[PDB]
């Protein structure tokens, strides 16, 4: 709209004029922070070092930690920038000063005092309470009580404050209309287990605390704003706002933050306004662009989710202006807080409101305390109604907040950087962002092999979606209509029934029988081996691209059944919703990845370059593969091992674990739907005590793929090494065995991240993973604090049936597992000291308490033996060297983790913490195909890594054909010949 | 320069007149009105068709049944509609007849007399398949004698061709009427510069017999020149024969202008003739083996002996022709070329130098370049046709070579008569063409290292290489009698248990005494290796690779010395010994590069906020248990692979090759390898064998040797003992029972010597050796007769004497075991050949060939590891493949066949680790032939290939969440926005 746009541009021009060249302190090159940010902006390596240093800074609580980190992040004094122990003191004082710039105080009393100073300078405030991530109920209560404490202090003071001057209205209110007390609350800080996987439980827990705060706010006629956090919780937070509003439909001073950088926001704003109209209530919206842009883009890309944010910056600006116009048009029902430091954005809001003649009591402006100083002052001068978002509290979360402000101010796309560091042209700065979008989209308008798209991991289940949340109960219900079947063997394309049946039951409810499984004797296993051996010649002679096509069809068949296949796993083996879905996506990943790997490896390659000669190097299968699969990843690992053997040209005799035989039957369904030729895949569940050695010992077996315990793996290795009469090959072992995996918690670890990652690593799926954290090795000086937070978080979780998404973990695999694990828990309780032992439900189910035991040392049994259940050992290391020594003190070497923000300690861990899969600053479980090829050596395996580029070669043997191409003195000349 | 321009003008003007007098007349091969011209036309337009057609003509004479013929036609040319029996046969046969003067002596003689009446002289050549036996050499020799007897009776009635003066009974008044050419290698089936003196004498003795008959007729004998391999031998034959008959003027030699050596060879021969005051004759040619020499040199890292720009050969010809003409007083000249420029250049140079006509003549091959031949007759008058005669079988091979000559891209005939090239380009001074082509031609390794190339094989065309072996064998003999200690943690450790090591061809010759490690010493070595491991593991992969490169240079500098040790200690022939050392060098160079390639962590996945790096780590202590049959090569390959990947090695050489094992100590010491990284512990298997394999500090075992021992090791290594860190990794190369299939259509000239070498090279003591030859029913009798006849020509004796084909086997135990197997085989089949062996000491087993062998027989199944070859008669090709696949082994295999269908079937179904087509099945080279198989022949590990180093390591992944406080560094390969 050209005329309006011209007014906006002129308003912006007047604004830049009234600023008089003033730079915000962060861009003041005369100040230390300005020099620091200037160099960060010119030098990306320095920015990364400086910003990461500020992040770790509040953990550097001794002189040694501090001195060492300074050297590790910035190098020696001679190699540092000019603007930078005396060095300890100067750096410390400058960083602390930077953080204080952005906070109104450290105590409630100080905050209140400083808020009054702000009022005398003409500024209103919205107060926020700084806090570390809420990891427990006790922490949520502290946060809640801090708001209550703040409100009580403000209640006593506000009567003595003259209201900020306005043009009309009520002289006891700010600008004649706004409540003097205004606070903002982060909803997820009110509940440590906030998760849309438990949508209702999360809404209620947050709502119950928000209600308590809100009641006190109303008691002093104040305003409560509910802030918006990451996209993961956006729908939860919207629902919290809607419920609290309907509980107090007549109270006007309740706001919600909406983020214009979200593609969803056009619909969300429209829905909320329509909702307010329908319910005949009023609302208030603080429109922001959004604070988590890099996080959302990374998180979505890590999970093959649609990126929920716009990714061209002008799109967020254009969305803001569009959505602000929508709000202002609806001022009758919607009060507006314009929260932005962008002069174009601010100018657009001002002129749109003027054009729509919106009453001034329906819109105000907000900025963050301590930044964009000239912008703040310009708003005061032109609009008069300006509120500062003012955090207060402890310096530890204050440093985290500081880093976020530094990121915001120094971003390449930041309006503040462009205006105040980069000398950007005013006309460009104030351009209609809609025009910017068109130009940027047009600019941006200007790989796989063999016609196949490149490999990408299958999208994870996404419980931000109502449809994904609804799918599970529906599919679990459908599965229940299918219970009670008898599952036969499947051999040479035919169903073969035996009369030895073993029931398979729900571990969370053993009275619920899912079905009966036929058991193969040695006769039937021998039959299956015979069928596989007979199908082998034609299958080996099938083109690798064709073999790969069967895997691609199986992947599509599985993809079309994703929630159904997932539901079976929830009931048969007690997978939580996310765990079950991830099992199926991983199976799909193996199929898509191994299909592409065979296509890659399937072409004979010329080796050497001598003329008159062609050497071609290529691979052939081995023969019949025995595949012996675990129950803990019943589709993923089964499908991975079987499909690798199949795509490489082998034929498979497959023994699923008894308690997940139905999931094993899914392989039959999937390969049959793909049209796999008869005998290439044979399904023979059976009693190991009857046919286990028989399968491994058989002369017609050429390879054995096994995943499971070390004891069984080692027995297989010993027996397989013998060559019996009639045996064609030396048997090839592909084996993934157990682990006793440690995560190290260094002194400088970010405990907000370390704690929930350790909890998930230890207790996700009841701890039943070869990759699970069973030892947490914690540095002396952070031990007490770490353990308090871990135990408190554990106490908040619930143990119960996996079909109920409210439960964190549930029953273990079967009766034998429960008894074994419980015995290990008793052993550990006599070795160390019990720190936590959860309640479990009464009645039936193979429940083992979520168990945490401290005081564990390397010489203890539960520091050495794989328990495969929810029993976590906590070990206290005297220094980092001992932490590493202890991590390396078992016979296993599968996975490991380290939380540390020390370059030197991370380097030492990369080199010396010699596990097959080492994870830095995140959980040590959940390895993905291609990204984390999985497996190790020592007693954890034989160095084969599933889901990686070396895996398929283990299922084959290389061959070379060498041809003398010269006849009667001449040879064809080939493209890669070394010629003349 | 000014003179150069002037003479070039006369040459160009002579060429222009030569062409003007031809005017549209084409050689019959370029006659597109004929079937021959049509087939060649399409060959020149379509290289794929050329390859099919020329290969078909090559295989054509083996197509002896209606089945063979019909199937080959389809396999080479496709269905009878995708193309461009009795008929196609007549066309190819007519094509071959164009180039030969007859099929019998009498027909040849009649046709030669006809040619005389048409004014053409001749030089007569006898066609033949390759000489593979003494009997064949005698047949070839007697055919010349027969020819000469026939000509002797006729020549008296021949009027000499007209000339300008002289003797009316001689051609042109001066040339002998009878002139024959002989191929020297056809006189000796084992001609080979590795036995230089033996080859010269055997050839000379037959050539002298022919020459005496030639002299009786007062005729001319030309000694033809063959491939570069035999050039020096042939020169020496000519020189000796000339001096035996210093006064007889009618003896010629061919010299090849396409050889870089020829400038010097011609200078040398001319100076030699002067010194000895004799006269000579030279037929100067460009050369017939160009493609072969180029390929052969490139295959062996030898300097290519031929010029590789065609104009360079032309330029060399004109340069060398001038030199001969300058020397006309002592050197008679035959200009042998179909090239009008070349011929015109010679005519003008003869005029410039005023050379008498009786000192030069012109020669062309019968049946080609007809207008060129006609032109020479008209202008010069002295033209002689090279006139081969004989059997259609070698006639077809000759046909192929002529078709190649005529249709080559750079052929002067093709450009003149097919391409309608501009006459100015055709008659250009080739020296100018050279400069232009060089200028145009004037207009990758990694980490700064050159790319890998296999080390050059020993080259016995060189006098220095021939002389080096006797020199170095003698030098090694001055160093015998030493006591060899263990080498543990950088220190020499003696023990009281000594085992002598002796020469298998002369067991009374003791090379030294070897200390034996007890379990105590082996445990000490393992402890040393274990202590050295953490620092070695942490050494940069590039640095570890540098040690291997230093060791490779150390070995390269000692090549002949290291070779000589093997000749004496284990009975390697000179070439076998040198090849063992070059293979060792190759492993070092190749594994160094492989570790450099594999040594850098690679990002995997592309998700942002995350870095996954995938990389490799060594395992720990490796036991390396090495064979005696490739005592440096395989030992060094296994040890250096383990070492470069970051492991430390405890190495047990075979007892009988312990000194070669010591060479590893010497080489790693010279490279400066850190102490403990390589330890040398020879010892008695019965004392410390199981100890070494069972030890809990061993993480890897690299073994090469017998199936029986390999299988025992695999079984024992599977157990995890108390304190054992890893499941032990096996890298194992075991035996074979390798077959070569001889198909009905096999080229027996190649199949026979390749099979003989595959079976008996190094006494058959190779895991890759051919111990079964499976021969198709219809070619059985023919193949076996030639194979046995070639075998009979070879001698068994000490490997230090290069005259011997093979020698003693490794030791007394091997001899006893192999002889028992021979007796078993003789009761199972029937002996076709059993060689004499020397009297007296030495572990000699006869070169033994046994027929009537079937898959149920023990010697069709069990690896003998000695000079015992089973011959098996297959009823059809399907059974041949079935039989090839009938053992428990699958290491190597070979097939001789010119059937695309059968070759395709073999590629698919003959499932050995290394299958060879139309060559021997031994001698695998690093990178070109990564070596190893499965079944009972190994565990699918392939030494010398790109999958090998990974077996000595385990992969690791480090995954880092790079996001802190909502931000992460953006990395280049991130999936982003
Ligand atoms: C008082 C106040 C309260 C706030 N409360 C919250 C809250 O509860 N929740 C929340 O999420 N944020 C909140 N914010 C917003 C956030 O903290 C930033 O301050 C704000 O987004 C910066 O925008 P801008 O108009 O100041 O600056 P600009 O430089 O104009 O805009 C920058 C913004 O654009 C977006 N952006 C950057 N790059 C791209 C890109 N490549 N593609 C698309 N978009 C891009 C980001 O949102 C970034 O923050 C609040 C802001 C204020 C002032």
């Amino acid at each position: 709209n050209s005329e309006l746009n011209t007014k906006i541009v002129n308003r912006g021009k007047e604004f830049f004029g009234s600023i008089s060249g003033e730079k915000p302190s962060l861009f003041n090159k005369g100040a230390w922070m300005g020099k620091a940010m200037d160099w960060s902006m010119q030098n990306e390596q320095f920015k990364i070092q400086m910003f990461r240093f500020v992040d770790v800074f509040p953990s550097l609580t001794t002189s040694k930690l501090l001195t060492e980190h300074i050297r590790e992040y910035f190098g020696n004094e001679q190699d540092m920038p000019a603007f930078m122990a005396v060095l300890n003191k100067v750096l410390t004082s400058n960083i602390e000063e930077m953080a204080r710039q952005f906070i109104v105080g450290e105590t409630t009393k100080e905050a209140v005092k400083n808020l009054e100073k702000l009022r005398k300078d003409g500024f209103a405030a919205v107060v926020d309470v700084l806090g570390e991530a809420t990891l427990s109920e006790e922490e949520a209560e502290v946060y809640t009580n801090t708001y209550l404490e703040l409100l009580e202090a403000l209640k006593k003071e506000q009567g003595s404050w003259k209201g900020l001057p306005g043009k009309g209205g009520d002289p006891g209110l700010d600008w004649g209309h706004a409540p003097k007390v205004n606070i903002a609350v982060k909803p997820t800080a009110l509940f440590c287990l906030a998760n849309p996987q438990d949508f209702e439980g999360s809404v209620v827990a947050i709502l119950d605390r928000m209600r308590r705060i809100f009641k006190k706010v109303m008691e002093l006629n104040g305003f409560l704003c509910i802030d918006m956090e990451s996209y993961r919780h956006k729908e939860i937070i919207l629902e919290v706002f809607r419920r609290l509003k309907l509980e107090y439909r007549d109270y006007p001073h309740l706001g919600i933050v909406l983020q214009a950088y979200l593609k969803d926001n056009d619909k969300d704003l429209d829905d909320l306004l329509a909702w307010a109209k329908e319910h005949k209530v009023q609302i208030s919206v603080r429109l922001v662009k959004g604070a988590y842009w890099d996080y959302e883009t990374v998180k979505a890309k890590q999970n093959d989710w649609e990126v929920p944010v716009w990714t061209i910056k002008a799109e967020s600006d254009a969305a803001y202006e569009r959505q602000a116009r929508k709000i202002l048009e609806n001022h009758q029902i919607c009060h507006f807080a314009c929260a932005s430091h962008n002069i174009r954005t601010i100018s657009a809001v001002m002129e749109m409101a003027r054009e729509l003649n919106v009453p001034e009591d329906r819109y105000e402006f907000q900025v963050l305390y301590g930044m964009a100083e000239p912008v703040r002052k310009g708003i005061l001068k032109v609009a008069g109604r300006i509120r500062l978002y003012a955090p207060y509290g402890n310096m530890v979360p204050g440093m985290g907040y500081l880093v976020r402000r530094l990121l915001e101010n120094t971003a390449n796309e930041s309006f503040l950087r462009q205006s105040f560091a980069e000398d950007a042209q005013i006309e460009r700065l104030l351009e209609d962002p809609a025009v910017t979008v068109e130009r940027e989209r047009a600019a941006r308008a200007a790989k796989g092999l063999g016609g196949l798209p490149p490999f990408n991991n299958e999208a994870m289940v996404d419980f931000t979606r109502a449809d994904h949340r609804a799918a599970f109960p529906k599919h679990i219900a459908q599965v229940r209509t299918q219970l009670g079947k008898t599952y036969p063997l499947f051999i040479n394309g035919k169903e073969v029934r035996t009369n030895d049946l073993i029931p398979t039951v729900n571990p969370n409810k053993p009275s619920e029988v899912l079905g009966q499984i036929c058991q193969a004797g040695t006769t039937e296993v021998g039959d299956a081996i015979a069928a596989a051996k007979a199908a082998f010649p034609a299958w080996r002679d099938t083109d690798p691209r064709t073999r790969a096509e069967y895997l691609l069809k199986a992947a599509q068949a599985a993809r079309k059944r994703l929630f159904e296949l997932s539901a079976w796993q929830v009931l048969e083996i007690g997978k939580q919703w996310d765990q079950a879905y991830a099992d199926v996506t991983e199976a799909i990943d193996f199929l898509e990845y191994y299909a592409r790997e065979m296509i890659r490896l399937g072409q004979p390659q010329r080796v050497g370059h001598a003329p008159g000669e062609l050497n071609h190097y290529f691979y052939e299968p081995k023969g019949v593969a025995a595949v012996i699969a675990p129950w803990n990843f019943p589709l993923a690992i089964s499908m991975g091992m079987a499909s690798a053997a199949i795509v490489t040209g082998n034929c498979v005799v497959f023994k699923p674990s008894g308690i997940t035989s139905i999931i094993g039957w899914h392989l039959v369904e999937l390969f049959r739907e793909a049209g796999l030729p008869e005998g290439v895949f044979n399904f023979t569940p059976g009693r190991g005590s009857v046919m286990g050695d028989y399968l491994v010992d058989h002369p017609d077996i050429s390879l054995i793929a096994f995943t499971g315990s070390m004891e069984t793996g080692l027995r297989i290795i010993e027996r397989a090494a013998k060559v019996h009469p009639g045996q064609a090959n030396v048997k090839k072992i592909i084996s993934e065995m157990g682990g006793k995996n440690a995560i190290i918690i260094d002194d400088d670890a970010d405990l907000d991240e370390a704690v929930p990652h350790v909890l998930y690593s230890a207790f996700g799926f009841q701890g039943q993973k070869c990759s699970a954290c069973s030892r947490v090795i914690v540095l002396d000086a952070v031990y007490d604090k770490f353990i308090e937070r871990l135990v408190s978080m554990a106490k908040a979780t619930k143990v119960g049936p996996s079909e109920d998404p409210a439960n964190y973990m549930g029953a273990v695999a079967d009766d034998k597992a429960m008894k074994s694990i419980k015995e290990y828990a008793e052993i550990g309780k006599r070795e160390g000291h019990v720190l936590y032992e959860s309640p479990v439900p009464a009645g039936e189910g193979y429940f083992v308490p979520m168990t945490i035991i401290g005081g564990i040392k390397p010489e203890h049994r539960i520091a050495q033996e794989e328990i495969f259940g929810p029993v976590l050992a906590v070990m206290r290391a005297k220094d980092f060297d001992q932490a590493i020594e202890w991590a390396n003190s078992t016979q296993f070497a599968l996975t490991g983790g380290i939380f540390s923000r020390s370059p030197e300690h991370l380097a030492k861990a990369r080199r010396e913490f010699r596990v097959g899969n080492l994870y830095i600053n995140r959980n040590n479980t959940g390895a993905l195909v291609e990204r984390q090829p999985f497996g190790g050596a020592r007693m954890s395996g034989v160095g084969t890594k599933a889901g990686g580029p070396d895996y398929l070669l283990h299922f084959m043997d290389p061959r070379v054909v060498t041809e003398n191409t010269m006849r009667r003195g001449f040879a064809p000349i080939e493209e890669d010949d070394d010629w003349v």
